[PDB]
């Protein structure tokens, strides 16, 4: 993870509406989750590796194993299967919930980390730069 | 878990420095965490409790189940392993690591929230009330 460890900040977001659409978060809390500029706090320690995101909306943080399965509660309050992986130099993060799934793919492009979220063929991509 | 479910903010700390010391915090992380005065928001989404503490210092969190050890890093960046029970009515947590211990335990008293964080003998004490 060592591509991945650091401090990121957004510097662009397409496309965030029609995903959370598609993943069912309610029409008033996407306006709020929309406004929302999250950072995202990549560090490992040990074999735990943690992703933490700090925004108007909500602060959240996953701990994780490389390819153990956990359970997360996601910033919109879904109770999730998450499953994560190197993946082709990625980390690849797959969460199932209700008979449904959204993979979200973390991948360094240059200097920036892109964040690829894709829930039936919709996808929102947000681009970060190190801070 | 009910009684625990809300967002809770400081209002009395005693003792907390020379708890630090007795985990083994460096002076400039003390310093540092002694001057927040961080909140604490209790969630419970099935049978997953969350609790997240928010401040200047760090913003943390914890997704557990009740009797279900699981790891943690802390504040102070100490890679532990954690149980939480309901016991007595608190929750009661046990911090694990390189071979050391200390106990946190949660507990209503009227309409304040009391937190006692103990390792070998000192004990710091930290009140909450709602938000």
């Amino acid at each position: 993870c060592d591509a991945f460890v650091g401090t990121w900040k957004l510097v662009s977001s397409e496309n965030f509406d029609d995903y959370m659409k598609e993943v069912g978060v309610g029409f008033a809390t996407r306006k709020v989750a929309g406004m929302a500029k999250p950072n995202m706090i990549i560090s490992v320690n040990g074999d735990l590796v943690t992703i933490r995101s700090e925004s108007t909306f909500k602060n959240t943080e996953i701990s994780f194993k490389l390819g153990v399965e956990f359970d997360e509660i996601t910033a919109d309050d879904r109770k999730v299967k998450s499953i994560i992986t190197l993946d082709g130099g990625a980390l690849v993060q797959v969460q199932k919930w209700d008979g449904k799934s959204t993979t979200i793919k973390r991948k360094r492009d240059g200097d920036k980390l892109v964040v690829e979220c894709v829930m039936k063929g919709v996808t929102s991509t947000r681009v970060y730069e190190r801070a």
